[PDB]
């Protein structure tokens, strides 16, 4: 029923063709319940020039949505298209491109409408403008498409960093708990709150790189879990350095001990300073 | 009882000499109730090198607190010293400097301790380090002191901008309502919410300059009110252009009609499109 949610956060509709503002989406992925819209504004057909006027100054980097800020053409189809690229690790990236016609955008331009017409059988966008110029112009090959993949992932990731560090460039090790708790959704288990309230010492912080890497690590969650099959069945709880080289070869993204020690310090309720499979992975499969 | 609040947000104490982290203060002025500290950390006397190590990379501009991020020596005395410079407009700036010995920091160095000893009769800081080098070295004249005044005002102002625009460089005209409502504290009067819900159209946004100017305009609130005495007793409600030139000569800071029209559109409940004294000023004196 994602469509019904898409109606909630969206406030721009055209004969039922609800267009999403760039902010609504970013709010649909950051916040969970927001209702202040009270608007059917876009009916005046300013849309056809509204977006194209403002997209001409878009930041191709990690600000492609932090540059427009609630003005842009985002269709419900494209909305879901971001949801699927939300969860793609590096592995699926080439495949997600290869899932499309893979013969260059000459065969992938129509795939956009094909993306649209797919939802129809089931029953001028900002991206298409950035992907195909004005009327199907730009030849957005894989790497160019891949560029748009990672930064937009980083973007939603990055903006999340501020929402917990309250804008400051540093996130208290205690703040980093809620994000994990908001991730694992096992927050009602006070034992972890009991764990963090004493085991964690309110001290230094975590920068964006250490957090953005960790968030990216979870994008590759599965490949890590498989590399932990031999140990999970062995039930031997993992040590820090073991866990580092593990996630190293698992995701390809190194982490900082300043994170995982806390991750250990919060997830090692057994008190052995070693993460068994049911300790970390067990709660991670709550959602 | 501000001291009792200072205890809440602070988490670093030394024989009762509670030192404030740079973030606690910024959280004490942005948030209102926060309790996650659970720490008496600084007892290990790492403080004497903790701050001085990190302050060496401080951004002298509008990031002097967005540069350290919860590591710094902020005394309860200095805490209040920021509270008083929080509310100073440009007028009091020279005076606030002139309230001190005014004979150059040679007579103003001791004023820092004098600031401290003042609270004692009543019953190595980060700033002093930035104000007097290491042991009473730097001669922070007025303009240099004034530099620290405005940016720190801008800083707390700026960080507030993100907290409502949710990090995005643009603040929805609807977001700008709550800030005013959080300012006027007349939010329980649904008529304004009734006003904004229909009169305001969810559309374009407001940048930082238009907001930071407006926030600065309220720093000079009184001088504006006096320039409105002749009109308030006249009871004639003010027009936009009239209001512009008014706040122009009042604060010295021009605004954008995109703000005040909404301010009009939200505060003109009488429906005459003209702000009477009791309309705007009347609710502004609620706090």
């Amino acid at each position: 029923l994602r469509k019904q949610r898409f109606m909630q956060f969206s406030s721009l509709e055209h004969e039922g063709e609800y267009y999403m503002t760039p902010r609504d989406f970013l709010f649909s992925v950051m916040f969970e319940q927001m209702e202040r819209k009270t608007s059917v504004k876009k009916l005046t057909k300013k849309d056809i020039e509204d977006t194209l006027s403002g997209i001409q100054t878009a930041g191709c980097g990690s600000t492609f949505f932090r540059d427009l800020g609630d003005k842009g053409l985002i269709s419900y189809t494209e909305y879901l298209f971001l949801l699927t690229i939300l969860t793609k690790p590096h592995s699926g990236f080439h495949v997600a491109f290869k899932m499309l016609d893979t013969d260059g955008n000459e065969m992938i331009e129509k795939r956009e409408f094909f993306k649209l017409q797919k939802i129809i059988s089931k029953q001028n966008t900002t991206l298409q403008m950035r992907f195909f110029g004005k009327r199907g112009q730009r030849k957005l090959h894989y790497k160019e498409f891949r560029r748009f993949m990672e930064n937009l992932q980083t973007e939603i990731q990055e903006m999340e960093f501020l929402q917990f560090s309250k804008g400051l460039s540093f996130m208290r090790k205690e703040d980093f708990a809620e994000w994990l708790l908001f991730f694992t959704n096992t927050e009602n288990k006070d034992i972890y709150w009991k764990n963090v309230r004493e085991k964690l010492s309110a001290g230094e912080s975590i920068s964006l790189d250490e957090f953005k890497s960790f968030c990216h690590f979870t994008t590759h969650l599965e490949d890590f879990a498989i590399a932990m099959q031999m140990f999970s069945l062995a039930h031997r709880p993992v040590r820090l350095a073991e866990f580092k080289r593990a996630v190293k070869v698992a995701t390809g993204q190194e982490l900082s001990n300043n994170i995982l020690d806390t991750v250990f310090k919060i997830f090692d309720l057994d008190g052995d300073e070693c993460l068994s499979h049911e300790e970390f992975l067990g709660v991670l499969k709550n959602r």
